[PDB]
């Protein structure tokens, strides 16, 4: 025999204007990002947008001066694109009703949409990337 | 607005009869058990209960000379007892159709069901405390 789970979450779907970013130059060089790009982009707040269509989703992300899009569906391995252009494969799963979790390369990515603001919290070690982002 | 994530799974739900059991002792001096209940506990092969209803559990576990009750839902974070009789709060995930995994104080759980075999498997570290139970 089988079981159904069935979940219910917010809807991330949404286009979010970047407002708040913490340890942006740290992280950056931790994961070997050019200081070229790491001064043109630190001061770049672009607009993401994220399309969820039950549990798949569409990441279109501005980070600093790169554009970066992604795809996946929570629970299946995918295979995303880093900031530094690497291509690693993962899980992202759901926790509660308003988080995204998914590990890569040492680094603990976290997404909580709370309201209109979205915030993304990663993790290397010491240094934590904080991202704040208002729905728009 | 609201987005459905739908899952399946094997139905855990069952008795299991506790067969193979490797680094019992290892993994419970890991953990601080005291050294008489380790003893008094390490070849007691119980009977282990798992109550499925959707993505909720019910599981009785049969570990050593202790009886420990815990119930959970995936994907919401939970408060969990463990062995030593602390209570540590975390989420439990699910992995494919069979795998229910979770991580609390640097202990990697993962419970995997083939067929009416269940495969317990607890890392610490370098201990591998492995259970293996059948459902009966
Ligand atoms: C259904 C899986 C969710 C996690 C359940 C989970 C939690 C937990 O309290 C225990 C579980 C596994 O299995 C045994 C082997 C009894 C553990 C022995 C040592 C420790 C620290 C606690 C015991």
């Amino acid at each position: 025999g089988t079981e159904n789970l069935y979940f219910q979450s917010m809807s991330f779907s949404g286009k979010y204007q970047l407002q708040s970013q913490e340890n942006f130059e740290a992280f950056m060089k931790a994961i070997g990002l050019p200081e070229e790009l790491i001064q043109k982009g630190k001061d770049i707040k672009g607009v993401s947008e994220i399309v969820q269509n039950g549990k798949h989703f569409k990441f279109t992300i501005t980070a600093g001066s790169k554009v970066i899009q992604n795809e996946f569906t929570v629970g299946e391995e995918c295979e995303l694109e880093t900031m530094t252009g690497e291509k690693v494969k993962t899980v992202v799963q759901l926790e509660g009703d308003n988080k995204l979790v998914t590990t890569f390369k040492n680094i603990k990515s976290v997404t909580e949409l709370n309201g209109d603001i979205i915030t993304n919290t990663m993790t290397l070690g010491d240094i934590v990337f904080k991202r704040i982002s208002k729905r728009i």
